[PDB]
């Protein structure tokens, strides 16, 4: 009866935009209900065969911008990779789009926080949303990345 299983830390960010951790086959019938056009994938690892077959069967485009895992206090969020992902995210032709890496907290959290900065949200509101997903794994380096992210080159879009 209660048969749909959203992926780990699943949320709707905006019209046509979702965030989560890594979907597995248990999550595919739920993802099918969203009519996705795109996945923005932020892990460096190759997409598993299971997931590739799901994308092929559903006509979903895979955009990969691989960000290596880092531990505090040595967090290094690659600005270029976040900005390449943001360029894809802001094109409505890619929507509906699911953003994911592993847990839906860090790489995912940074990309969504930078979108919120472009949407003119105050930093405390951006940080509150970031912290809601990251919970006990909230990182000051992820919020610092958002604090200094220069929105100049995206301001026109």
């Amino acid at each position: 009866e209660l048969h749909l299983i959203p992926p780990l830390n699943f949320s709707m960010v905006d019209n046509g935009i979702f965030r989560s951790g890594f979907p597995d086959s248990a999550n595919f019938s739920f993802l099918q209900t969203l009519g996705l056009r795109s996945i923005i994938y932020l892990c460096p690892e190759p997409y598993p065969e299971s997931n590739l077959q799901f994308l092929k069967s559903n006509g979903i485009r895979l955009f990969q911008f691989g960000i290596e895992g880092n531990k505090e206090p040595f967090v290094n969020i690659p600005d270029h990779k976040i900005r390449m992902a943001l360029k894809v995210l802001l094109d409505e032709k890619n929507h509906p789009v699911l953003i994911h890496c592993k847990r839906g907290k860090h790489r995912t959290g940074c990309l969504v926080g930078c979108l919120r900065k472009l949407q003119k949200w105050c930093l405390t509101s951006i940080f509150d949303e970031y912290q809601r997903f990251a919970a006990a794994k909230a990182r000051v380096s992820d919020q610092r990345f958002m604090e200094i992210f220069d929105v100049s080159s995206f301001s026109h879009i």
